[PDB]
C-alpha cells in the first residue's frame, strides 16, 4: 500500500488543487488512495485494501510520526534495505517485491532515507551510482569468477531510466518539444491517456516546472539558508509552474546557490536528499512536507509514462557524457568489472556525416573509459576522429577484466505505407539507405569491422515481415558482418501465428550458426497460460491467417496422434486460398507451400554492386526452374490490388482453434529446428511486464527453458538461453540486478539449493558468452 | 642449519658407529620427539616475542610454497588480540609488514614507501597491491579467548565480559583512527571452550562490532560439550542468537 | 568421386605420354579413372561409380567449363568450403567427408580456388596459413577459454605435409638421394610398388623435375606476362624432364624470377595459384591446362606417398626457421596460442655435435618465437649456445597465452641383430650409446632437465620387446628426467598378444604414476572390428605365443565362467615350453610364470658409474632369493643358441583362439591395470587411416574409452585418453581438426548434443595437462 502514495496520479491532481493554508487531508489522502489501488490493481478486494490502509495509519501513529512522504520512507526504508557486507543491502526474502516496487517507484528517495535513518557501519563513504542488490555469497563468487555477459543492452537514453528525468530537469523547454512531437500521433495520445486521462502539453510543463522549482525550494532546506521570505506570499503550489513569483509586486526569480556545480546531476540529487531528512529526522513543517510529496509524485509519475513511452534535443543532450557514463555504469564497483562482454545497440541514422558523429562519439566514450581505469600508452592522447580511435583501441589487448564492446545497429519499422505494389516500400527504400551509408563507412575503414559485428531488426512485426530483411541481411552478409540478430516482436495476435512467425525467420533469413533470435516469447509461453484473461474469439489479418494455416500443415502433418488438425488446415486454407487470391480455377494446397517458400526472394526481383549482384541471385532461381504458376501466383501475391485489398481484410479466429496439446506440439516443433541451427535466444528482462499475462515472476516463461521439472513439458528439446537487460519496465535496473531475480526466485519459490539455484542460470549467462558476437 | 647438520652427520655413519655418539643422537631424538609432543598437547610471553614480525613474513613464506605462484589463494590467519593498546598495534603492524615484504620480493613493482615502518605507511603500499590470483590475500581476524566462569557480580560473566568488552574497544580505536584498515581486519572470533562461556555471551558484542563495521563473524564452537544433545543446542544457540549473516562461518560444528 | 579424378597414378602417366595436341579425352580420362578408382578403393559397385562419373560430367555441362581442374576444383570449393567471420571455414556437415578427402587430395588448390570465385566479404585480407576448420561456437569458446592441450608432436619436419613438397622443390637432389637411399631398401620396394609400379629412381627425379618446371611455365602466364614463344616445341609434356627446350638449337632455362623474394612458401604458392586461377575463371588453354592437371597429379601422388612412407640436411635446411614456423603454427591465428602445452617429441642423435646444435636450434627457435609475440628486456639479445638461450627462457613464466614446450626424445631401434647373449645386442649399445650422449649435455647444464622432461620409444612392437628398455629407463630415472612415454608399435599379430604387449610394458618398465602410454590400439578395439577381413588363421612366433599363453593364466584364473581357457593355456603352455625349452624333466605352469617374470632383470645382468650400479642391482636381487629353477632356464631362454633358434619359429594359431568375451574379459583385465597405476593413453589421430578395420572413422575405438552407449562395452574400466597429432594421416594437420573431427562424429553421427560432446571431448583435452610432462 506504500506504492500507491508515491506513484498515483489521482493523489497528484488533488494535492496540486490543494493550497497550503490547511493541511486537512487526512480523508483526502484515504479516499484518493483506494482509488488509486482501484485503477492499479482491479482485482484487489475491498476489504484485504482497507484493512491493510489501517494498519500503514497506525504504523505512522504508534511511531509519533505524521502522514508525509518521509513518513512513506521510514516504513519502506526499514522493510527492504538491510544494511549487510557489502553496506546497505535489500532483504533476499523481500527482494522480489522490490523488483515490482521499483516498476512503479524510483529508489533514490527510499535508499536517503535508510542511510539518513540508519546509516551504514563505521560511517565509511558511500556513494549511490548504482541499484541497490541483495547479498548472496554463491551467486558474488561466480560475479568475482566469471563476469557477467549482456547482449540486448540499447544505448540511447542513459545508463538507467531515473536519470533521464534529471535530463529532463536540465531542458524542461526541450521536454515539450519531444513531448509535442510524440503527442502529434493518436498512438501517444492514448499511450499518455492510459496513465493520466486528464493530460495537456501545458498541463506537462506546468508539473516539469513546478518539480523543477520545488526542488529549488527545498535545496535552500537542504543548504540550512534561510528561506527569501516569500512563504507568506505563497500557498498555492500552481504558483511554482511559472519559474516566477511575486512579492509585494515585486519579481522575485527561484535562482539559489549550489555548492555542488552540477546540480543536475544523481550525485547531487542524494546529497540533496541525505541533507534533506537529516533536517526533518524528528519534526518537519506541514507545508514543506507536501511539495516534497509532491516532488516524489512528479518523479514517479513521468517515469511511470516513460518506460511505457520509450516501447532531437534529447538525443543531442551531451551524445559523449552517456556513453563514457553507460561504459562506467556498466563496469560496476570495484577495480575488476562484473560484465565482460557486452554488445550494444545503437540507433541507425539516414545522414553519412551523423552517423559519422554517432559512431565517433561512442568509440570516444569507450576508449575514455579504457584510459581511465587501465593505464596504458597511447598512440593518441587525443583521437578526434574516428580513424585515431581505431589507433587507440587496436592497441589495448583483451583480458577480459575490462568491458569488452561490439557495436550492433539496430534497423527500425514502421507502419504498413500503401502503394509501390507493396506495402513496405518507403520502408525498404529508408532501410537501404541506412545499411548503405553504413557499407560507404566500413569500406572507406575496415578496421570498424571490428566493432560493428552485427544487424539487428527491433521494431515490430506486425508492421514489418521477417521475409523482408532476406535482401537486406544477405547484403549485410557480403559486407562481412557475419552476425544477424532478429528481435521478433511479440504483439502476435494469435499465438500459432506468433509460432509461425519464428519459422519465418528461421527458414527465411540468412540465420547462420551463431546468430541469436531475441524476444522468443511466443515460443516460450505456456499456452495454457495465455488463453487466461482472453475473449473467447480473436480476430488477425487474412494474410497472416493463410499463412499460419499452410505453417500448421507443414509441421502437424508428420504427427501421427496430431495429424487431423493438419487435413483441417489444408481443406480450410485452400478455401481461404479462393477467398484471397480470387482464383477461379484449382488450387492445391501443395502449392501454397511452394507459393510460400518462395517469399524469401527480393521485393523488386520477384518481377525479374553488392545489391546488383543480390538481384539476379534470387531471380535466376525463380527462371532457371520448372514451375511458373507459383511465380505467377507470388506475383499476383505482391503487386495485385485486389490480393493486397484481401490480405489487409481481418477474420474471426476462435482462440482454441488448436488445442493446447497441438499448441504445444508446433511450439516443440519449431524449437527442434531452433536447436538444430544451434541458435541462440536473448531473453527479456522478468520484471517486465510487457506481456502482462504472467501475474507472477514464478511462471515467467525462461523458467520453462532452463528446464524447470515444475515447468517444463515432455518433449521439450533443450535451448539456449542468453540473458539482456533492454526494456527493464523499471527505473532502476542492471544486469546484476536481473541476476539476482533469477536466483532469488528460483532459490525461494523453487526450493533449489542455492549451489544447485546458481548452476542452472550459470549455463544461461554464459550463453552470452558462447554465443558472442565479438570477434576472437 | 640443522638439515645441514644432519645430512652431513649421517654420512660420516654410514657403515658404522661409534656406541656413546650414537645413542647421544638416539636420546637427542627422543628429547625432541617429547617435547614436541608436548608442545601441540598444550593447546589440547616471550615464544611469540623473539622477533615479533619476521615470524610472520616465514609464515607466509612457507604458506606461498615453492614455485613463482602460491598455492594458497585466500588465506585469512587468526591472531590474538592484545590487552595493551599499544602492543596490539604493534602486533598488528608487524604483520601487515611481513605481508608487504613477502609481496616485495614476490611482486616486481614500485612502492609509495620503501621503509614502511608504520602502520600508514604500510596501507599505502598495501592500497597498490592489486592480487591477480597468484599471490595471498590475506585478511586479519582476531579471535577471543574465555576463561571459567567469574563467580559472583550478580552472573557468572561480568568480570569476564569486562575484559571483552575493553579487548573490543582496543580494536575499535585503532580501527576508528585508521578506518583504511577496514579491508584487512575483516572477522571476529571467540575460539577457548563451550564450558567456559555460552555463545550468546558474544551477542552485544557482536553486535556492536557489526554496526562499526567489522562485516563479517566467524564462531568457533569447540567440541567439548557434557553430552552429544548437549553439544546440539550450543550449535542452536549460535544461530538463534549470534547475528550470523548469510556468509558467517562456524569453526569445529562436530556436534 | 572427384578424389579420384586429382589423385590417379594411371590417369597421370596416361596425361604424361599423351602429347598436348588430343583435346578431346574423356574416352580415356573416364576409363583411368574408373581403373584408378577400383585399386584405391575396391569396395565400390561399378554402376554406382558409371553414375558418378556421368553425374559429374552433367554438372560440367551445366557450368559450360571444360573438364579439367579449373571444373574439379569449383566444384569441391563450393560444395565443401563456405565464407564465414574467420574467413573460409568448412561446412559441419561435410567435415567427416573432408578429412577422408585430406588424406589424399591437398587443400591448397581448394582453398585457392574458393578464394578466386567466392573471395571474403568486404574485401578482407586473407593470408592462407593453417588449415581450414569448421567453425562452431560452443566449441570455439571453450578452447579460446581453455587452450588446446598436445603431448605427440614430431618435431623433425616442417609444420604440415604440404610444405614438404616445397622443400622437396627447394631440394631436387636432396630429397631425390633420401628417396634413392632408402629405395634400397625391399620394404621401401614394395612400398613404392604399392602407390604405382612404374616408380623407379629416375622415374621419381622425372616428375619432381617436370613439376618444376611446369610451375614455372605456369608462374609466367599467373604473372601476366606473354609465353617466350619457346612452346613451338611443346607438344609432349615428357619433354619437361630436362630443365632445357630445344628450339632451333636455342636453349631456354624454364626458371624465371618471380616477383616474391621466397619462392618456396605457402604464400607464394598461394598468391600464384590465384593469379593462375583468377586469368582461367572463363576458360584455359588445353596445353597450360593439362599442364595444371599434370602439376597437381606428381604433388598429390607424392603427398599421398609421403604420408604413407612413414608407416638431415633436408630437416636442417634452416634448423631455426622450420621450429618456429613449427612453434608458429601450433600457436595459431592468433594473439594468444591455441595449444598451451605443446609437447614437441625429437629424434635424439648419437653424435654430440649433430644434436648439440640440433637442442640449441630447437630452444633458440623457441625463443625467438617468444621474443616475437612477448617483448621485454631480455638477458642476452644474441643467445648462439644452449646455456645463454635457457638463461634467457628463465626470465619467460608460465603465462599460458603462448605455446608451453617439453623436448621428450623418442628412441629409433633397429632390427634385432643376432648374437652377444640377446637378439636385441646392436640396438642395445646403440641405445646405451644414444642414452650416455644425453645423460652427459644433462650434466653440461642442469637447468636442460627444464625442457627434457620424457623418454620415448616409438619405432615398433614386435622388433623390440617391451621389456628390453628396462635397464634404459631406469638409469634416465636416476639422471634426472622425471617422467618416461612408450609407444607400443600395432603390429600385433594376433589381438590377445596386443594385450599382453601392453601388460609387459605395464608390469616391467617403470611406468609410475603420472606415466604416459601411447598407440593403445590393441585395448580399445572391439574383438568384432579386428577379425573383420582376416585370414581364418594367424601365424607368429613361437616366442610370441609361449608369453601370450602364460599371459592368457595369469588373468583368466580368477574368472569362473572362463575357466577352461585358463587352463588350456597352462596345458598348451607346458606343451609348447617342452618344444621350446627342449627340457626332458617336466615343467610346471608355475616355473613358466616366474620365468617370464624375470624379463626386467637386464640381459647381461641375468647372464651374469650408473651402469654398473644397476648391473648389480639385478644381479642383487637374483642372489636375494635363490630359486635357480627358472634363472638357470632364463640364462638358456636368453643365451641358447637352439632355443634361439626355436622362439625364431613361426607357429600357426586360429583367428579365434579365444572366443569374443574372453578377450573382452582379457582386455577389462588391462583396463584394470591402468585404473590402479594411472596410465595415460594418449590416442593416435581419429583420421588416421591406418588400421584398416574400420569402415569409416564412426567406428573408431576411442568412443569405447569415451563411455559412449552403443560402444562401451560392459565391465570396461574408465581411463584417462590424451590427445596428439603425431601421425595425422591427413596432409594439412593440427590437434585443431582434430579436436573438430571428434565434435563432429559425437554431434552427428552419434546424435549428442553440442554441451554434452564438448564436455566429452574437453575431459580427453584437459587429460592432456593433467599428466603433461611440463614442470610445475
Amino acid at each position: 500500500m506504500e506504492r500507491f502514495l508515491l506513484n498515483s496520479t489521482v493523489l497528484l491532481y488533488r494535492l496540486s488543487t490543494v493550497s497550503l493554508d490547511e493541511v486537512s487531508l487526512d480523508e483526502r489522502v484515504e479516499s484518493s488512495v483506494f482509488l488509486a489501488q482501484y485503477e492499479q490493481a482491479r482485482s484487489l478486494p475491498d476489504h484485504v485494501a482497507k484493512s491493510a490502509w489501517s494498519y500503514l495509519v497506525q504504523q505512522i501513529k504508534q511511531r509519533n510520526m505524521k502522514l508525509g512522504p518521509v513518513a512513506i520512507l521510514r516504513l519502506i526504508a526499514e522493510k527492504f534495505i538491510k544494511n549487510e557486507k557489502g553496506g546497505p543491502k535489500i532483504d533476499l526474502p523481500m527482494f522480489s517485491e522490490w523488483q515490482t516496487l521499483m516498476s512503479r517507484v524510483s529508489c533514490l528517495p527510499i535508499i536517503a532515507c535508510h542511510q539518513v535513518f540508519n546509516p551504514g557501519p563505521a560511517s565509511q563513504e558511500y556513494s549511490f551510482r548504482w541499484p541497490l542488490y541483495p547479498y548472496h555469497p554463491t551467486v558474488e563468487d561466480y560475479i568475482t569468477r566469471e563476469c557477467l555477459h549482456e547482449t540486448h543492452q540499447h544505448l540511447n537514453g542513459s545508463t538507467s531510466a531515473e536519470e533521464c528525468w534529471l535530463d529532463a530537469l536540465k531542458h524542461p523547454e526541450a521536454c515539450l518539444r519531444d513531448f509535442e512531437k510524440g503527442w502529434a500521433s493518436q498512438e501517444m495520445k492514448q499511450l499518455c491517456a492510459q496513465i493520466d486521462p486528464s493530460l495537456t502539453p501545458r498541463i506537462f510543463k506546468d508539473r516539469l516546472q513546478i518539480a523543477c522549482n520545488i526542488r529549488e525550494i527545498l535545496c535552500r532546506v537542504a543548504q540550512g539558508v534561510e528561506l527569501p521570505e516569500w512563504i507568506a506570499s505563497m500557498q498555492n503550489p500552481q504558483q511554482l509552474a511559472n519559474s516566477t513569483i511575486l512579492h509585494n509586486g515585486r519579481e522575485y526569480g527561484f535562482a539559489t546557490v549550489w555548492p555542488i556545480d552540477d546540480k543536475y546531476s544523481q550525485e547531487s540529487e542524494f546529497c540533496w536528499l541525505t541533507g534533506l531528512l537529516e533536517k526533518w529526522r524528528f519534526n518537519a513543517p506541514e507545508g514543506l512536507e507536501r511539495l516534497l510529496w509532491i516532488y516524489l509524485l512528479i518523479q514517479n509519475q513521468y517515469l511511470t509514462l516513460l518506460v511505457q513511452r520509450d516501447d532531437m534535443t534529447e538525443l543531442r543532450e551531451e551524445t559523449e557524457k552517456s556513453y563514457l557514463s553507460r561504459f562506467k555504469h556498466a563496469h560496476g564497483a570495484g577495480v575488476y568489472s562484473q560484465v565482460r562482454y557486452l554488445e550494444g545497440r545503437f540507433a541507425p541514422k539516414s545522414d553519412p556525416n551523423k552517423m559519422q558523429k554517432l559512431l565517433f562519439s561512442v568509440l570516444r566514450g569507450y576508449w575514455e573509459y579504457l584510459s581511465a581505469h587501465m593505464s596504458m600508452e597511447w598512440v593518441h592522447e587525443k583521437p578526434l576522429t574516428i580513424s585515431q580511435v581505431l589507433d587507440n583501441l587496436e592497441l589495448v589487448e583483451p583480458h577480459g577484466k575490462c568491458v569488452e564492446l561490439a557495436l550492433v545497429p539496430h534497423f527500425i519499422k514502421r507502419k504498413p505505407k500503401n502503394g509501390e505494389a507493396y506495402p513496405h516500400a518507403l520502408l525498404f527504400k529508408d532501410l537501404k539507405n541506412q545499411a548503405a551509408i553504413l557499407m560507404d563507412m566500413l569500406k572507406s575503414e575496415p578496421r570498424l569491422t571490428g566493432w560493428i559485428r552485427g544487424v539487428d531488426a527491433a521494431a515490430n512485426e506486425m508492421h514489418a515481415p521477417p521475409e523482408l530483411f532476406c535482401p537486406l541481411f544477405r547484403v549485410l552478409a557480403k559486407s562481412g558482418i557475419a552476425h544477424f540478430t532478429y528481435h521478433v516482436g511479440e504483439d502476435f495476435p494469435h499465438l500459432i501465428s506468433g509460432i509461425r512467425s519464428i519459422d519465418d525467420a528461421l527458414r527465411f533469413l540468412p540465420l547462420r550458426n551463431g546468430d541469436r533470435l531475441g524476444h522468443c516469447t511466443a515460443i516460450g509461453i505456456t499456452p495454457s497460460i495465455w488463453k487466461r484473461s482472453l475473449p473467447l474469439s480473436l480476430s488477425m489479418t487474412k494474410e497472416t491467417r493463410l499463412l499460419d494455416l499452410v505453417f500448421i500443415w507443414r509441421e502437424l502433418r508428420s504427427h501421427p496422434e496430431l495429424l487431423r488438425y493438419a487435413s483441417d488446415a489444408a481443406i480450410e486454407a485452400v478455401r481461404l486460398a479462393h477467398k484471397v487470391f480470387s482464383l477461379e480455377e484449382e488450387v492445391s494446397i501443395t502449392t501454397l507451400d511452394q507459393v510460400f517458400e518462395m517469399r524469401g526472394l527480393l521485393a523488386e526481383s520477384e518481377g525479374l554492386s553488392l545489391w546488383l549482384e543480390e538481384y539476379e541471385r534470387a531471380r535466376e532461381l525463380v527462371k532457371t526452374t520448372g514451375m511458373k504458376r507459383p511465380l505467377k501466383l507470388y506475383k499476383q501475391w505482391l503487386t495485385s490490388d485486389n490480393v493486397r485489398k484481401q490480405r489487409a481484410e481481418y477474420v474471426e479466429v476462435a482462440l482454441e482453434y488448436l488445442p493446447d496439446e497441438a499448441v504445444v506440439a508446433l511450439q516443440q516443433a519449431v524449437m527442434a529446428k531452433m536447436a538444430d541451427r544451434n541458435i541462440a535466444i536473448e531473453c527479456p528482462p522478468t520484471s517486465n511486464t510487457r506481456i502482462s499475462q504472467y501475474r507472477n515472476v514464478s511462471e515467467h516463461h525462461i523458467f520453462r527453458w532452463m528446464g524447470l521439472p515444475g515447468e517444463a513439458i515432455e518433449g521439450d528439446v533443450p535451448m539456449s538461453i542468453c540473458l539482456g537487460s533492454d526494456d527493464p519496465g523499471i527505473f532502476a535496473a542492471d544486469l546484476k540486478s536481473e541476476f539476482y531475480h533469477l536466483f532469488v526466485v528460483l532459490t525461494r519459490k523453487f526450493g533449489l539449493s542455492p549451489a544447485d539455484a546458481l548452476r542452472k542460470v550459470a549455463e544461461v549467462n554464459e550463453n552470452g558468452r558462447i554465443y558472442r558476437f565479438h570477434d576472437v
